[PDB]
């Protein structure tokens, strides 16, 4: 009799599964947080189809989702307009020393992370979590990041009061009983989440979407293997396996253990000769990873296949190959801009078993968003994401710009045969890229590994303004300076077969703000060039910024009107500005934690530019 009364025994409140079936430390995790959060019910997720349909029915009954009648088992959730995206300002990492998490900025304001003390977090935690799940179900999500059972997979337990989180996590991860069995008495990442709206409600509910914007806080405690998230039900704030776990926690572990957790798509590309290579590409959010990951190549005889569109875990094998796996189980893709033109393969994926968030609904029960490129029949009407009637004449979009689809990976018609291989896929090329409207040509190749890493460090998003090194600005699990040092150390691994490093720019514009490159499926012409360069073809011309394609090295047939002078042009004047800017940025944001080799590469680039 380990108790004097009932104890912390929550058995009486279990409505799915059994606490007795849980590994000991898992049970402890549940009951400790049950005591803190005070849920009315505990639901231990098994991951079955039966559970999933019952969950969707419950949410349908609760008014939390709408069935999209035009498609097969597709659903729509509409959110509070205050809870529409992963929120960087409320995202923090707790460590003993600030500098372990983020370099100390000379300006006194860091773009590379957001550190919170243990003391401050404890106060914030205590002001948020006690009784937060009152009147709600605590769902227990046992999930594997990476192929189930594999020793490279990592397991988490997410406790959440959101059924929307459960349904999405079932798509985005491998979840259920088999995960608990794979876990045994092993280590797991502790993931705690609440929408922060205990019953009875204190503030009004908008669009049946529970959230607490004012108290929204997404915290990480890597030393405790803990992710603790409050107040948002949206994407990266709530699906804790994705950014919180597979990037922030995992990059820190990767640093300690000799691997890599990165914001990268993984694709397999096959040339007309049937030769296949795998490539990894880091672009910032909103810069087109998912379009490339799922590309339909315009060039005949070329094939692209998707391993993953968002997150990559990578490490060397015994033979020196950099091996990559997608730790996700689905795609959580931006809906607006998705079309037959921009992503035909996504269009084919998302018509069954898919959850949409903040897109518009058509009167015949279908989905709509800006950039969909499909006219509707006259008479068909649109309900916006704000649940109002909508006309193309309105002063606002029918879908939120960050509206999403959530879709099973295995459903993708071009999903790669090896997308679940526990040994991972051999990466032969790493592609960096972002939005650079000026100065940066379509593609270049790095001069060396060290130059490659410098190229990643100098990536940009948002109109070529915001620095987003390695597409990881909001995702570093630790000090950026040390992350660079970790990337640089890869060149010292004996027999390491280092991938070639490229930088792309789909976004160069002319003087009128017109895109100089067609992009999307046409980016196959760029990947072809990369493929050949990996094969060691004599197709490259040396410049101050790296190797670029020679004249006529790129297949431009079918695009005879491309302004090649402007697209591939390199200006001494522009690049002088570029180095000066990178210098100020690294001085301000990285300073004492900058590895010497990065300083050297900045000097080397400046040097080559001075000889123009
Ligand atoms: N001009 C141009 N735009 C592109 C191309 N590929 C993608 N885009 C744009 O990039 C945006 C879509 O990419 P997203 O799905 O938002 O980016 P992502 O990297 O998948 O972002 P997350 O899913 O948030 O990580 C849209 O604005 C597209 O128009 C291209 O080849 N050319
Ligand atoms: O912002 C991103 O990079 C995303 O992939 C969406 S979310 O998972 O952070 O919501
Ligand atoms: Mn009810
Ligand atoms: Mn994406
Ligand atoms: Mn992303
Ligand atoms: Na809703």
């Amino acid at each position: 009799p380990p108790q004097l009364h009932n104890g912390l025994d929550f058995s009486a409140k279990v409505i799915q599964g059994s606490l007795d079936s849980l590994p000991q430390e898992v049970r402890k995790f549940v009951e400790g947080n049950a005591q803190l959060c005070q849920p009315e019910y505990i639901h231990i997720c098994d991951g079955s189809e039966e559970e999933y349909g019952r969950l969707l029915a419950h949410m349908q009954e609760e008014g939390v989702i709408r069935k999209l009648k035009k498609y097969d088992n597709c659903w729509l959730a509409l959110t509070d307009p205050r809870d529409v995206a992963r929120i960087e300002s409320k995202t923090v990492i707790i460590t003993q020393e600030q500098r372990d998490t983020v370099p100390i900025p000379k300006s006194g304001q860091s773009q590379l992370g957001r550190w919170m003390s243990e003391e401050d977090f404890e106060k914030a935690f205590n002001a948020r979590f006690p009784g937060c799940m009152k009147g709600r179900t605590m769902y227990v999500i046992p999930f594997s990041m990476g192929p189930l059972g594999s020793p490279l997979a990592k397991i988490g337990i997410e406790l959440t009061d959101s059924p929307y989180v459960v349904a999405s996590m079932r798509i985005m991860t491998r979840m259920g009983t088999s995960v608990l069995e794979a876990l045994g008495d092993g280590e797991f990442i502790k993931c705690l989440h609440s929408v922060g709206c205990p019953l009875p409600l204190k503030k009004p509910l908008v669009n049946n979407w529970a959230c607490n914007p004012e108290l929204t806080l997404i915290a990480h405690l890597p030393d405790r293997r803990e992710i603790i998230s409050f107040g948002s039900g949206y994407g990266g704030n709530s699906l804790l396996g994705k950014k919180c776990f597979a990037l922030r926690i995992a990059s820190r572990l990767a640093k300690e253990e000799g691997w890599l957790a990165e914001h990268m798509l993984i694709l397999g590309i096959t040339n007309p000769e049937g030769k296949k290579k795998y490539l990894a590409a880091a672009f910032p959010s909103a810069c087109g990873k998912t379009n490339l990951a799922m590309m339909n190549p315009t060039l005949p005889g070329w094939k692209v296949e998707c391993v993953g569109d968002d997150i990559a875990w990578m490490k060397f094998d015994a033979q020196g190959n950099l091996r990559a796996i997608n730790p996700e189980n689905g795609f959580f893709g931006v809906a607006p801009g998705t079309s037959v033109k921009t992503n035909p393969n996504a269009i084919k994926t998302i018509q069954k078993n898919t959850i949409f968030t903040n897109v518009a609904e058509t009167s015949d029960g279908g989905v709509y968003w800006e950039g969909i490129d499909e006219p509707l029949a006259p008479g068909v009407t649109i309900t916006s994401w704000k649940n109002k009637e909508w006309r193309p004449q309105d002063e606002e979009p029918c879908a939120h710009p960050n509206s999403r689809f959530c879709t099973p990976a295995s459903q993708c018609p071009i999903i790669d045969p090896a997308w679940e291989s526990p040994e991972g896929v051999p990466i032969e090329g790493i592609i960096f890229g972002g939005r650079r409207p000026a100065g940066v040509p379509l593609v270049y190749e790095a001069l060396s590994w060290q130059h490659g890493v410098f190229v990643g460090a100098a990536m940009r998003s948002e109109g070529g303004i915001m620095h987003d090194p390695f597409a990881m600005r909001p995702f570093f699990g630790y000090n950026f300076g040390k992350y660079l040092a970790h990337w640089l150390s890869m060149a010292h691994r004996p027999a390491a077969k280092l991938p070639k490093i490229f930088h792309v720019n789909w976004f160069r514009k002319d003087k009128n703000g017109k895109f100089l490159w067609p992009g999307f499926g046409e980016n196959s012409r760029v990947l072809e060039w990369m493929f050949g360069r990996i094969e060691g073809e004599d197709s490259a011309k040396l410049t101050p910024i790296g190797y670029v394609p020679k004249e006529d090295a790129l297949n431009l047939k079918g695009l005879g009107d491309v302004n090649v002078e402007e697209l591939f042009g390199i200006s001494k004047e522009f690049w002088e500005k570029e180095v000066e800017e990178i210098d100020k940025y690294l001085e301000d944001q990285v300073n004492a934690d900058l590895p010497y080799e990065i300083e050297r590469e900045l000097r080397a680039l400046k040097q080559r530019i001075s000889q123009m």
